[PDB]
């Protein structure tokens, strides 16, 4: 997943890290 807060890609299988951004280190 590309998240534009942090502006970084991940490959397929990484979902996980995308949501823990989210999560609390994307406030
Ligand atoms: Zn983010």
């Amino acid at each position: 997943l590309t998240c534009g807060q942090c502006q970084m890609n991940f490959p397929l299988g990484d979902i996980l890290i995308f949501i823990e951004h989210k999560r609390k280190q994307c406030n």
